[PDB]
């Protein structure tokens, strides 16, 4: 068929791009406890950069 742009509304301009409002899974703070306490030296790190917590995992010497 033809092209009609103005269905029922003359010159129905679309608008632009609107802030979408991203959710994300419920219950965040369920794997990083601030002791850094009861996770692997990977896992510390991982939540380093997810969250700010854990970031100064071991110090000093050891072992």
């Amino acid at each position: 068929q033809v092209y009609k742009g103005g269905y029922a509304r003359p010159i129905p301009r679309p608008p632009p791009f609107v802030r979408p409002l991203p959710g994300g899974p419920i219950g965040p703070y369920n794997g990083c406890p601030v002791s850094c306490r009861g996770i692997s030296f990977s896992q510390a790190r991982s939540c380093c950069s997810r969250l700010g917590r854990c970031c100064h995992v071991g110090k000093g010497y050891s072992g």
